[PDB]
């Protein structure tokens, strides 16, 4: 699809399969509700990159609670608005281009110690995201 | 084997499979010389635990250039003999015992962007310690 890659070690944007935590895909299985993004694989510490040329609309946290990797942001340009969460981001608005530094990822693996590590890539519809990746 | 699982998250101690850089098993190949030990499949930012009760005997860096996964450690006891790489240690010197917090692991994506993430792990007199895992 149409999105630049990511994961600052990787050659595209590849999407979490099963682990001992749940699964990557959208609309997985999870506790009260289906899983409303898609969890891109992404290693703790790594550089994230916008994947299109927008405005980074405003933080958005993924949780309530404080916890390691409780950071993110909004996106939103070119025809595309996500959320992407367990991201230390430069900054929280302004604008970006695609492929960009966006961040880091946050400490997946002491929050949830085997999970396949990833950022959580969400449409702020919570529409399927899959097709742009 | 004897020794203890390594990694936090995973089940047992499993041996990287050739990737873009190269292969994780003992006497792969590299450059000028085999591989000397066994890479064990770890995510970056997970706890690393100690395979046996021993000392750790100082620190022991991969390289001669500091980078992001610089850093281990060689522990000795029970008759074994290892230096460990690619990990942020508790300490560089004292008492630990098998299964122990030992440290975490270094980002590897940030020095070899598409390896499969692991420890490294070596006999301190490079004989093959693919038994022990
Ligand atoms: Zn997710
Ligand atoms: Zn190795």
């Amino acid at each position: 699809g149409p999105w630049a890659n990511i994961c600052a070690g990787k050659s595209s944007n590849e999407i979490r399969t099963c682990d001992r935590h749940g699964c990557g895909q959208y609309s997985a299985q999870r506790s009260q509700r289906p899983h409303q993004g898609v969890d891109v694989l992404c290693s703790a510490g790594s550089t994230v990159y916008a994947p299109f040329t927008g405005m980074i609309v405003g933080q958005e946290k993924p949780y309530q609670n404080k916890n390691a990797i409780n950071n993110g942001v909004r996106i939103s340009g070119r025809g595309f608005c996500v959320k992407m969460f367990y991201i230390k981001p430069i900054k929280y608005k302004g604008p970006i281009k695609k492929g960009e530094k966006l961040g880091t990822l946050l400490p997946l693996q002491k929050v949830y110690p085997g999970i396949q590590s990833h950022v959580h890539i969400e449409n702020c519809d919570s529409s399927d995201p899959t097709a742009y990746l």
